[PDB]
């Protein structure tokens, strides 16, 4: 109808000074600096203009706050009544313009209290056109898609090339990862060939874990090499409209993220469990030294079950909460890369399980190991101790010289009944029989004592029999059982806590990127508000000065990750660098030639 009451606000016209409100020439001739609570003068609301302006950045923001702060600093004033915004209006700002709440709050005068905002008030900016959609300022780029917004600025995501690094590190970052992955490449697919080659010999436990093992270094490889093809990083770590490739899988999108991320993560996590059946392998290795042997075979459903089985469940479980990300240094797509929190779970939980587990199995090994070659050892040392000691107590001169060795014969019988092989009845006939001769150096000794060095001398020699009959027999078979620890026994070992010890630095590099990407992020916001910020409340004298980040992810720790994640790679495919092998190419080369 004509116009309402309370839509508007007795106060004094005075004529306009600008002819244009934010780019957009105005309908009207007259204004009232009354509803702009900070201006008193129509050059301070002007400035104030200026400073609102800085939301140019943020696009789906200024789209909406453009017409509100108009309709404010700049209102149309007619007979001494001045036009009041409609409520309205001011609310179609709170959504998108939510970072003004955040940086420093909606001044009182532009909160939608309906006194100052009435409800249906013919505004009159809805007849001025706001041409300016608006732009995103570095790193962020213009996007209308609502998945790629980075938080509170909306209209923007961020670049597809990593903006917290330089091209020229780009690049040095890719060199490193060509040589690496290429080199794993070639090293695991010449491992893996050797194994087909001679298939029937090679798919024997333990010695196939490691084609396994090779199989998932391999296959990750891959994953990792798939960047360099020409046009392929783009298309595996940029989205369509130009910002990273964040929360995957997403639904317009092609798989070539969620493809490589697949290949590399699965790849990853098989290979972890199969280094823990490396060290398993191991530690069992020795527990067949025993009477019953206990074969890997019955146990290989056991493993096929867990290390195929496993690596799909986190795949799945990842796919599902969809935290797919991708990242132009690294040239793949991950988990967790924006949400690090997921990347805990899902690779450091992982990595610190198969690292407890993996070491368990490793220390619990090297323990049997040293144990059965100190218990030999020790019991060679008594049982030479005994043999000594009889060659002095045959030469005696006197009783003096044969009390002496026999109480050590004593003492190292004692002592050698103590040990045990690596209330069993095996046991049982053993503690039985140095009892037997710690009985007879007994009787011997009371002679000894008595004087009578013949008969203690006579005694002597029926300890010859008594060790004879028994700590003989069972001496050999102390013997055997460390014997049967073979080289390729030892081996596995040494690779497993050669492959142990990268993974300990793996995670290490993980542990810190979880602890350090808090204040990354942090310090990421605080660049992008500063560029912002920076462009307003500033002289327009020289260029405006450019902002930096406090803090960003160490490019040598990443390195240092690579080196250590290919370096497994590289060290269990010298499984195969052996004499064996290079007989089985020289082999086939005759049969080609
Ligand atoms: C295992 N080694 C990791 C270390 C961390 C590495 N890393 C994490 C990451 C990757 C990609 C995206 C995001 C991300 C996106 C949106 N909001 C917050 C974070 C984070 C980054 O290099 C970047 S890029 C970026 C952009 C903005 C804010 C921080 C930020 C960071 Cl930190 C990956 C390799
Ligand atoms: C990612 C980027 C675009 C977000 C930053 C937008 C910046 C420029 C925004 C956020 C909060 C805004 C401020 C909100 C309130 C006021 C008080 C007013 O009396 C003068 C302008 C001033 C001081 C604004 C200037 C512009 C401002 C600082
Ligand atoms: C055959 C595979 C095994 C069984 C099925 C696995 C899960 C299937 C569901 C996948 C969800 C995929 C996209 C749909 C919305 C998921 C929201 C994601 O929200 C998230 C939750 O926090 C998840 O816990
Ligand atoms: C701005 O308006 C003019 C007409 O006045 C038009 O030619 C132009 O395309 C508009 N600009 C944008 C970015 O839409
Ligand atoms: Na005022
Ligand atoms: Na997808």
């Amino acid at each position: 109808p004509p116009p309402l009451s309370h839509c508007g606000r007795a106060a004094p016209c005075e004529p306009l000074r600008y002819n244009v409100c934010l780019g957009s020439v105005l309908p009207y001739g007259a204004t009232s600096t009354l509803l702009a609570g900070d201006s008193d003068s129509q050059e301070e609301a002007h400035g104030k203009l200026v400073l609102w302006s800085g939301l140019r950045n943020a696009p789906r923001c200024w789209a909406v706050i453009q017409p509100l702060l108009c309709a404010v600093y700049m209102p149309k004033c007619e007979n001494d009544r001045v036009e009041l915004p409609s409520r309205t209006l001011c609310q179609a700002t709170r959504g998108p313009c939510a970072i003004v709440e955040r940086e420093r709050g909606w001044p009182d005068f532009l909160r939608c209290t309906p006194d100052r905002f009435p409800e249906g008030c013919t505004n009159e900016v809805q007849n001025i056109k706001f041409n300016s959609s608006g732009q995103c300022e570095v790193p962020l780029v213009r996007t209308d898609n609502p998945k790629s917004w980075y938080e509170d600025v909306e209209g923007c995501g961020i670049q597809c090339q990593n903006p917290l690094f330089t091209e020229a590190e780009h690049q040095d970052m890719h060199s490193y990862i060509a040589a690496f992955g290429a080199v794993t490449g070639l090293c695991t697919l010449f491992t893996l060939a050797t194994f087909v080659a001679d298939w029937r010999n090679s798919n024997r436990y333990p010695a196939v874990i490691l084609f396994y093992v090779n199989a998932c270094f391999f296959v990750g490889s891959i994953g990792w090499l798939a960047q360099f093809m020409d046009g392929a990083r783009r298309e595996i770590v940029c989205r369509a409209d130009g910002t990273m490739r964040l929360g995957e899988p997403t639904s317009n999108e092609t798989l070539s993220c969620v493809i490589i991320f697949v290949i590399v993560y699965y790849a990853l996590m098989a290979g972890f469990v199969w280094f823990v059946v490396l060290t398993y392998a191991w530690h069992t290795s020795f527990k067949a030294l025993g009477t019953t042997y206990q074969p890997l075979s019955g146990k290989t459903s056991y493993f096929h079950l867990l290390t195929w089985s496993l690596p799909f469940v986190l795949t799945v479980a990842i796919l599902a909460v969809a935290q797919v990300d991708g990242d132009s240094v690294s040239g793949i797509c991950f988990v967790g890369y924006k949400n690090y929190r997921y990347r805990a779970g899902f690779v450091l939980a992982p990595i610190g399980l198969v690292l407890i587990v993996g070491g368990y199995f490793l220390i619990r090994g090297v323990m049997t190991l040293f144990s059965a070659r100190r218990q030999l050892a020790d019991l060679e040392d008594n049982w030479e101790t005994l043999n000594d000691n009889l060659k002095v107590i045959e030469k005696a001169d006197n009783a003096a010289q044969v009390k002496d060795a026999l109480t050590k014969m004593r003492a190292a019988a004692l002592d050698a009944q103590k040990a045990t092989p690596p209330d069993s009845p095996e046991m049982k006939d053993f503690r039985h029989g140095f009892d037997i001769l710690v009985g007879q150096i007994d009787d011997a000794l009371k002679l000894a004592n008595e004087g009578k060095v013949k008969e203690a001398q006579a005694a002597a020699e029926q300890l010859k029999t008594t060790r004879n009959a028994y700590i003989q027999k069972y001496l050999e078979r102390a013997r055997s059982t460390l014997s049967k620890i073979n080289e390729t026994m030892l081996r596995l070992g040494i690779f497993g806590f050669l492959a142990f010890g990268f993974v300990l630095i793996t995670f290490s590099c993980h542990f810190y990127d979880f602890f350090n990407q808090a204040e990354w992020e942090r310090s990421f916001r605080d660049y992008v508000l500063c560029q912002a910020n920076v462009t307003i409340g500033l002289p327009t004298k020289q260029p405006i000065p450019d902002c930096e980040i406090k803090n960003r992810p160490s490019l040598l720790v990443e390195k240092i990750n690579l080196f250590a994640m290919f370096g497994t790679g590289i060290a269990m495919s010298t499984w195969v660098w052996t004499k064996a092998t290079l007989l089985i190419w020289r082999r086939t080369w005759c049969r080609l030639t």
